């Protein structure tokens, strides 16, 4: 099994009213859900509004991140996977002089859709610098590209993190 962590997703923005019954029933239409809970009040009871699910699989989360936006009991709802900022960038080194747009985009656009490729360059030769920045058009793109342990592009190891 995949280590929990992983198959976790964090519920921002709940409705009050959204209940652990409620909750489960919604993000059960993507997958098997081995733990749903609506984070509370100790003492009031009253919700926090937030609370978190936890998949069977990491295939699962991924289809529920894209079933948004996810409207829970009457609103719109905040999934984010855990941590394991929330930014929509990326930094890519080890690309070295042979990387070209099309390796990075081939590649990319399997965790998400790209807005910008910025392939650096150095400011007095124009040489390539080896390293990359990638823009998606949303976060789950990054936190799932960061997670992994591995990044192969055109054949290099790549160092793969959140920018800015
Ligand atoms: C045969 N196996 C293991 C797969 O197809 C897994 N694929 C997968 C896809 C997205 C997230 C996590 C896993």
């Amino acid at each position: 099994k995949e280590p929990e962590q992983l198959r976790k997703l964090f519920i921002g923005g709940l409705s009050f009213e959204t209940t652990d019954e409620s909750l489960r029933s919604h993000f059960e239409q993507w997958g098997t859900l081995t733990d749903c809970v609506v984070m509370r009040d100790p003492n009031t009871k009253r919700s926090r509004g937030f609370g978190f699910v936890t998949y069977a699989t990491v295939e699962e989360v991924d289809a529920a991140m894209n079933a948004r936006p996810h409207k829970v009991d009457g609103r719109v709802v905040e999934p984010k996977r855990a941590v394991s900022l929330t930014v929509k960038k990326i930094f890519v080194g080890g690309i070295k002089e042979d990387t070209e747009e099309h390796h990075l985009r081939d590649y990319f656009e399997q965790y998400g859709k790209i807005e910008v490729i910025e392939i650096m360059t150095d400011r007095g030769s124009g040489k390539k610098r080896g390293f990359a920045f990638v823009t998606f058009d949303d976060h789950d793109s990054v936190d799932k590209i960061v997670i992994q342990k591995y990044h192969t592009v055109n054949g290099h190891n790549c160092e793969v993190r959140k920018a800015l």
